[PDB]
């Protein structure tokens, strides 16, 4: 329900829900 889509250096996307 909630992904983010983030691939930058320090900060990736670790936040992946339905």
């Amino acid at each position: 329900g909630v992904a983010r889509a983030v691939a930058r250096r320090g900060v990736a996307r670790a936040v992946a829900r339905r």
